[PDB]
């Protein structure tokens, strides 16, 4: 399948070169997979989600996304126009308040929730969790992410936006999950992207168009935007049967575009997520 005039990041993930604008992908499109977006919520009524999104858990007075961040990330995973995996099922877990903030204890509870809640959902092709959030190093936060991964969920986490080594941030620094840095449309490391040996992969993160609350759209930047590209890619590849939740991060690194990014510090992987789809 070909989506013309796609957001640059979608075109990038199906291309061996920057500077194109058509996204190419297998029509299976993540059907039969599920992606949990652990964030500020998801505006599931947005026409872009086509009935495939739902809130399953909140720790606050509403499950609604009063911020937009979670809706934007969910749109990059799986919206019809802005999403990588256009037929996946999206499940929202609201661990962040409408200012985008959340206590680590709530975030940990949300991760353990997903590890159990997947047993209440139909995801024959597999389960992914996208975590566009983080703070300072916490062994308890890292352990929660490790448990979620161990339970059979492909966990993708943002590297962080400090232009610093991600070893000092959580859950970015957890070795067993997929830690995602951000790149721009010219294949440069995004100016804010964290780096370091703990990164597994880069995805598009600068000037990413996606869904927003109020049935709208906007372009924003962050490792929060790169993470759902990788989460959606994992769901897409799992639906194709090419990999599993336990092996998807390694498979994405195996099959990435290699050596194409600029300003990658010595010791950080130079790997850009790529679907290897041959139309």
């Amino acid at each position: 399948a070909a989506q013309t005039n796609a957001p640059w990041g979608l075109a990038r993930i199906s291309s061996t070169s920057p500077g194109t604008s058509t996204y190419y992908y297998d029509e299976s499109a993540g059907q039969g997979s599920c992606v949990y977006v652990i964030d500020t919520g998801i505006e599931a009524s947005h026409p872009e989600f086509e009935g495939r999104a739902q809130m399953v858990k909140t720790y606050y007075y509403s499950s609604r996304d009063g911020n937009g961040h979670g809706t934007h990330c969910a749109g990059t995973v799986g919206s019809r126009t802005y999403g990588v995996a256009k037929k996946t099922q999206l499940f929202g877990v609201k661990v962040l308040d409408d200012n985008g903030s959340g206590q680590y204890s709530t975030i940990i509870a949300g991760m353990d929730f997903v590890a159990s809640d997947k047993n209440n959902r139909n995801c024959p092709k597999g389960v992914v969790a996208s975590l566009s959030l983080g703070g300072g190093y916490s062994s308890s936060v890292n352990s929660a992410a490790a448990r979620l991964q161990s339970s059979g969920v492909m966990v993708a986490v943002a590297a962080g936006n400090n232009n610093a080594d991600a070893r000092n941030y959580s859950p970015a620094s957890e070795p067993s999950v997929c830690t995602v840095g951000a790149s721009d449309r010219y294949d440069r490391r995004s100016s804010f992207s964290n780096y370091g040996s703990v990164l597994d992969i880069f995805g598009p993160g600068t000037d990413i168009l996606s869904t927003w609350i109020g049935g709208s759209t906007r372009s924003i930047s962050g490792t929060s935007m790169a993470t759902p590209h990788v989460a959606g890619l994992a769901a897409y590849l799992m639906t194709l049967g090419k990999t599993t939740a336990a092996s998807a991060c390694r498979y994405i690194a195996d099959t990435a575009n290699k050596g194409d990014l600029s300003n990658i510090p010595f010791g950080t992987v130079n790997l850009l997520a790529y679907n290897n789809y041959q139309a």
